[PDB]
RNA sequence: UUCAGCGUUCUUCGGAAUGUCGCGCAUUGGCA
């Protein structure tokens, strides 16, 4: 906590309020502390050849927006994924509460990276496109299953990829995974 | 040689929206 947390976090835009087991607190840049935070779980596993396991909640916010208020809400976040499933983490909202691999690479690897070079490559999709797709995976209609299918035909995406948002869109899990790695991915993209 | 029309098609195939923004600013916070 007092050391080796100045050699995790080298290279990230994060200041650290606080340090220790008690209680841990950063405020950085959002892309640049989700992945210290997940940098830091498997560091901390190793370092504890496991047994050893660390709940945090992850917030987004506006610079101007007080500290305080800061504080209090990402404490909540904390404490939703410390009640249950302690190791998981909560990102941004109380409804995303995520098992660190699962945020990592069931959402940041299988899902964010895909998407993520599909709509480099396209010269035909963009962010409204991820928005369409949003829109019918957050109504969570059954109708909106079969749209997303209209849509995924209309938009010519890798078959593998379109059938991989298929298949994500009606398992619940995976939805939830696809939202947040879309949602991820616009903040990323977005100017 | 006269007397008559009769039957069959009644719309078809594509394209079914796309791209762009997806809140910003002030107070507050932060730095001094």
């Amino acid at each position: 906590f007092k050391f080796e947390l100045s050699n995790i976090l080298k290279g990230a835009r994060i200041s650290v309020i606080y340090s220790g087991g008690d209680d841990l607190f950063l405020i950085g840049a959002w892309d640049d502390v989700i992945s210290k935070a997940l940098v830091l779980r498997k560091a901390f596993t190793r370092f504890s050849a496991g047994k050893l396991t660390f709940s945090a909640g992850i917030g987004m916010y506006p610079v101007k927006y007080p500290i305080s208020k800061m504080a209090s809400e990402t404490g909540v976040l904390e404490d939703l994924a410390k009640r249950g499933e302690k190791n998981q983490v909560a990102l941004w909202n109380d409804s995303k509460v995520f098992g660190w691999s699962q945020l990592e690479e069931q959402i940041l690897k299988e899902k964010m990276i895909p998407l993520q070079e599909a709509l480099t490559n396209s010269q035909e999709h963009g962010k409204s496109f991820l928005y369409k797709m949003l829109e019918l995976l957050r109504n969570e209609d059954q109708i909106n299953i079969a749209r997303l299918a209209y849509l995924l035909a209309r938009s010519s995406l890798s078959e593998e990829l379109t059938q991989s948002i298929f298949a994500w869109s009606q398992n619940k899990q995976q939805k939830v995974e696809l939202i947040t790695a879309i949602e991820y991915l616009v903040y990323q993209i977005r100017e």
